[PDB]
């Protein structure tokens, strides 16, 4: 492609990313540097009177380590849909075989969210609740028996992937390659993904060499994060078996099971 | 950032060093496997006979551990080779020890998975410095958990040799895995990771010049970095079950060590 229509790429779909997440990582900034205050959850007594005063959705129908790791798989729940419209903006994503959109968008989810969860997380904690709240990560790092260990990954890869120092016209085009990946298990018409990803991989090289021209092979390491993503996942997936197996604390309503499957 | 001379001169320098540490090069695997040739055609090891044949020809214990020990006698001559190329890139020599030791220690094993691929195809892989060959299907039959050993490696070759790199490619490659900092316990990341720009740049033209018509060559290239990650990890684990299970095998001092932690 022309560069032209690189530049008409990457601003079709950073208007779109702005549309469909309602949290930017250019307005979480703002609130995480000190640049309204949020609600600091950062013990017991801090986040019982959180859900009193914000009352935080991923909240009433328990152990509180347990609640807490409901609520992420809650606010997980409702960015797949946040994803899924998002992914309808990207130039022939509705034009693939139907099975295929709903192939590349189940593999591909996880690896977003962890991608932009990173956008609300410093080396101290993650917004929450539309950035109205911050958890520390001391609080959530003290949670018992294994869900301690849950949370740290998530911080350890977003601190090294906020070095980077990427925003939102980056990121745009980053989550569209994601979508986009033509090893998904599955795939029927791997050629038109993988043209479409070609695209995508153009309009964000030059936008990484516009943006920031003095950040040599940034295109390379951006890409190289992608490992990080796709391990981070599998242990995440190994963490949830070992919690099924274990806690017998867990169950939701039959209703709620079926939502969060 | 360097000019574009010197990324010539550093992808003519690392493709000396290529040829001169490792003896079966990709050129000479597809001349071998390709045929045509009377004088370079391997003998075939299809079934327990043949392999019989075999000994007698390219020149007391059950098949499936002969045929291990086989291939863990070749990793250590592997990682021989790996480890004389390392000490040609420029930079490497000049690095903490501690950190050319952990830079050997898990990049070796990505290094012996995509060179292992030249000597593939999808029908079975060469063995003795090409004299012999090897069928997908004999060792896929192979009883316990060693039929299963190799299946993941011809998986990935499939796909990693549908990109068509030469060896020329390949040297640079296989420096650029090298110098990863992002390899754990490393004490000094920066030089490490300015090596790799320099590097990634000089793979970056390597790939354009000699591949003009294969777009976003340099962006696949470095996807497969991650299906090298989880092959390892496959690997390792299946290393384990073996060590608790056969209590009379072992491995070699310099494999023993590879894969501690
Ligand atoms: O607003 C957002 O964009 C947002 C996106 C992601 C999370 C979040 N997901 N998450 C996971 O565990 C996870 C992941 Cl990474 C990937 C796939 C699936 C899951 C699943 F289902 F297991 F939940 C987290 C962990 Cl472990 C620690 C911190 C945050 C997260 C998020 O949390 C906000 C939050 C809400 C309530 C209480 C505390 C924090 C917000």
């Amino acid at each position: 492609m022309e560069s032209a229509d690189l530049r008409a790429l990457a601003k079709h779909l950073y208007d779109s990313y702005i549309k469909s997440f309602p949290l930017t990582k250019a307005k979480a900034r703002a609130i995480l540097t000190g640049k309204k205050s949020p609600f600091v959850i950062y013990d017991m007594n801090s986040l019982m009177m959180g859900e009193d005063k914000i009352k935080f959705k991923h909240i009433t129908p328990k152990e509180v380590a347990i609640r807490i790791f409901q609520g992420c798989q809650f606010r997980s729940v409702e960015a797949v849909q946040e994803i899924t419209e998002y992914a309808k903006s990207i130039p022939g994503f509705v034009n693939l075989d139907l099975n295929d959109q709903v192939t590349l968008l189940k593999y591909g989810v996880h690896e977003i969210i962890y991608t932009m969860l990173a956008s609300l997380m410093n080396k101290d904690g993650v917004l929450i609740s539309e950035g109205q709240g911050f958890m520390t990560r001391e609080f959530l790092k003290s949670l018992r028996k294994p869900f301690g260990d849950f949370m740290e990954p998530k911080f350890e890869f977003a601190v090294k992937f906020n070095a980077l120092e990427l925003d939102d016209s980056d990121l745009a085009i980053f989550i569209a390659v994601i979508i986009l990946s033509g090893d998904r298990p599955g795939l029927l018409n791997v050629k038109p993904i993988e043209d479409i990803q070609d695209n995508l991989l153009q309009a964000l090289e030059l936008q990484l060499k516009l943006n920031h021209p003095e950040s040599s092979q940034l295109f390379a390491k951006l890409l190289q994060k992608m490992t990080d993503l796709r391990q981070i996942v599998t242990e995440h997936v190994q963490l949830l078996q070992v919690i099924k197996k274990t806690e017998t604390d867990m169950s939701l309503h039959p209703l709620l099971q079926e939502i969060y499957k």
